[PDB]
């Protein structure tokens, strides 16, 4: 149950994340500009809250008060700490591009892109909106809305306990695995905004974590969060077999899937379902004769 | 450190700026003809380089050794690469209107839009006057005497140290998304000419940092750049409700900002503020009921 | 003659492997995040093991009755039901990080990565590829072939039978010597997963066992498993001892040498074998005086 946000803590991180940046201003880094760019999100971190202390002037104790605020806030300094920490003990490794600390800054790049638009999403102009937020998909809505009510965030172990109630989790192990992708800001708690990107990209509800099991832990195709340019990158290798695809998340377009396949004329095109829930996106595209080879190879799963 | 500047160097910049003309000649774009538009500003960027040249003809030694010139140059370079180059990889995505990519061009254009503004500027007629600029606010150009006498453009680092000085800057943090706003041209200097525009947007220069925090960094009625039909067109679905008002800057216009609201009888007027600051416009718009509305919102800031 | 896997021998082990994660979850502990990291293993090795029964989802009798996979879960359980006893009886004493039962915790954590590992050579992408593993040095090929066929696994007693009847093991001390090298998953068998990694590392095949003892069994620079951490935390006692060496295997690089050294401008720099066997690169860097005093021993070993 964190601590009451005022101006010393923001004050605070605004130091820490300086830090961040000048370690990551490192010339040695040669760090990539590609999203997620922890040199742009932390400005653009900056640049929203304090938009949201500017809202707030009158009345910085019902801010500082507010439970997701001070959730976020803790977090916020919390991989900050991480960050800094990583640089220290990593030493030279993070001159190097593919060394685990360097792999380990990435992940942190992603949660703080995460984190900046759940803080966009539940402040949209600096204003808390969290009691408000509207859940995409309607059966995902009013099973969030019968649990919490209005609530913007909630424990992972009453998340799970209430989830469980009506789409049973099978064991510990399933359940840690679900944490980590429903958890995009890893801090032990499930805002209702990762609750309607997670419902979003695993849609319909009534198969909700069977759809999780075969699209995200058992699928080939499956890349996690990846960029345009690094999905071309890997079909190329397969621009001779046409009919080769893989799918990705973009750290840019929350909630949302990318597919990327190789066209008889050996191109690459990607496109977004905007319409159908994924699994149908997948079924309908091996029968049209696109989704063929996932992540090149010749079985596809059965998803009928 | 800039590279010293010849006809050759000229010539080769031409011929890249030559090929980013036929790249956005193509149909398939669809390029509108909004400002900032590239198939203008390239080829009169090109016909002030040639006054320029013609100015210079047998000075040329003393042209290509002036500081200013060296950093545009190269800057043009730079820049022109960076959108041969975004084609290179954007390819079908150049014609999705609302990719990534296709806002990237638009963010090149306008940079290019600005650089012409100011070569003009510190070469009207296309003799070099940039150690006569006129500066427009008294107080501002006394500033820029002080701390740097007669110099066209500063490195951001010397600018940035002078500035803090007088008005100081609180975090790492802020100083970048400062740099973001003055250097139009992203290219690590401040020119005299972008200090200029900064300080008169942000006028006056007593409150001058606390006015770019309060009008352009967590304002909801800031625009950035737009056209004014691009303005009309968003109040359009404030119709129904009077006193909404934006406020933007314009590509054509540098260095004074433009104002778009609904009347009581339901139209769309601009306004271009008369001989007063933006941030007491606005004050004076809310006090006698025309501003209330910040793009349609309920609370408008006190600027007070 | 290991048990049918059936869904319920699979329920089981899930119901275990969630016990060890809850026990060394445990904030008393401290876990290091260093591999092989116990709490990242068993969720991968989760992960992978449903998308293998997803794989076989209308052929679980197919599955259920392959050799490899039943003494892989056989061993799981075992290793998994060994890990919680190491708890239950240990108790207070798990929270002191060098009592011989945290000793006991990290190598248990190593057999589970190297059991990883094997799974996935064995089940690349969830599918059984035993029988036409590729073994990577061609004589071992042979050997095993003429032995063994295309099985995937064979007890150790079969195993140290075929390899005495080509490289003479010359002592019951010595064959179980060999037994803790190539038995990295402690179950009494040696797959063909296994048998690969013992002759890349101890290649040539025309001298096997002698590579072994002069690389493995007589020599003071050989460290097993470590870190490259731990590389750098034990020469750095020799840091003013320019050419202080020792070699050491990686358990996220199955297969490979690695080489820690003390340069002269006093750094400590590790490098990965050079393509030639260690024996040969021992020499050679020997021979330019790179590696002298293996393990800061002012005497080498002669490998020659
Ligand atoms: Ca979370
Ligand atoms: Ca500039
Ligand atoms: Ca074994």
């Amino acid at each position: 149950p964190p601590g009451t946000v005022d101006k010393k803590m923001v004050e605070k991180c605004w130091k820490l994340m300086d830090k961040v940046v000048r370690l990551c201003q490192n010339p040695k880094l040669a760090l990539k500009n590609s999203p997620p760019y922890i040199l742009d999100l932390l400005p653009d971190t900056y640049q929203h809250l304090r938009t949201i202390l500017s809202r707030y002037e009158g009345k910085m104790e019902t801010l500082g008060e507010n439970e997701y605020f001070r959730v976020f806030m803790e977090n916020l300094m919390k991989k900050t700490k991480q960050t800094i920490s990583l640089f220290k003990e990593g030493k030279e490794r993070m001159y190097e591009e593919n060394s685990q600390p360097r792999r380990n800054l990435t992940k942190l790049s992603l949660i703080f892109s995460h984190m900046l638009a759940e803080l966009k999403g539940i402040f949209p102009s600096g204003l808390f909106q969290g009691d408000t937020f509207r859940i995409t998909k309607a059966d995902a809505a009013e099973f969030w809305r019968k649990a919490f009510g209005e609530k913007t965030i909630v424990p992972w172990k009453s998340f799970r306990q209430a989830l469980h109630e009506v789409h049973p989790i099978s064991s510990g192990l399933e359940a840690m695995a679900l944490k980590s992708t429903i958890d995009l800001t890893c801090n032990d708690y499930i805002s209702v905004f990762e609750f309607d990107i997670f419902t979003r990209l695993f849609q319909p509800w009534s198969s909700l974590l069977r759809n999780w099991n075969s699209l995200a832990v058992t699928h080939p195709g499956y890349m996690a969060f990846l960029t345009y340019d690094e999905v071309k990158a890997r079909l190329q290798k397969f621009i001779h077999k046409p009919g080769s695809y893989i799918f990705r998340l973009s750290c840019t377009r929350l909630g949302q899937w990318a597919i990327g396949y190789v066209t008889a004329d050996g191109n690459i095109l990607q496109t977004i379902p905007h319409n159908k829930p994924l699994f149908q996106a997948l079924i309908d595209g091996f029968r049209e004769g696109f989704y063929l080879f996932p992540d090149g190879r010749n079985q596809n799963p059965d998803l009928t």
